């Protein structure tokens, strides 16, 4: 499982870096100890092997799988186009869109790690436990994913 988490990290990193250069909006939520099955069930089931290639193809704009969140559970991309709870926090900047609000929302009610790619800026953001790491560098993203996902 140790190699699966590292492959998960590398897949997120490659897909997000690919989509960030192209300003392709993306929203990837990795479940952890708390189940996210209710929101998996809101999307289109994939139950697919994790890969950067599939993550990218899912988020291509105007495609059947892009409008929503990808939820990763265990060693599978469980679903795409899932809905996530939107945070009601007035602290979150109005310059950020609903992807960040969804990413903040799910982080308030689960211990899940959620990664966002802004289609406006290409900035990669991350949410965990109700907090937002906005516009992280590749180094910062790699350290956070290593810390939070390799357990
Ligand atoms: C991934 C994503 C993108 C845009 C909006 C949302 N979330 C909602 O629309 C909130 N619903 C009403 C609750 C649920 N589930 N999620």
């Amino acid at each position: 499982i140790e190699r699966e988490q590292h492959h998960l990290i590398e897949s997120i990193e490659k897909s997000t870096q690919y989509m960030a250069k192209r300003r392709i909006g993306a929203l990837i939520s990795v479940a952890r100890d708390t189940g996210m099955d209710d929101y998996i069930e809101t999307g289109i089931p994939l139950n697919a092997k994790i890969s950067s290639q599939l993550l990218i193809n899912i988020f291509i704009p105007n495609t059947p799988l892009h409008d929503g969140a990808v939820i990763i559970k265990g060693n599978e991309i469980a679903s795409a186009a899932s809905y996530l709870p939107l945070s009601d926090s007035p602290f979150l900047s109005k310059e950020l869109g609903t992807r960040h609000r969804a990413a903040l929302g799910i982080s308030e009610v689960t211990d899940s790690i959620t990664i966002v790619v802004s289609e406006e800026t290409g900035g990669i953001s991350l949410t965990k436990g109700g907090e937002l790491f906005r516009d992280v560098s590749e180094e910062e993203l790699h350290k956070i994913l290593l810390k939070e996902l390799v357990t």
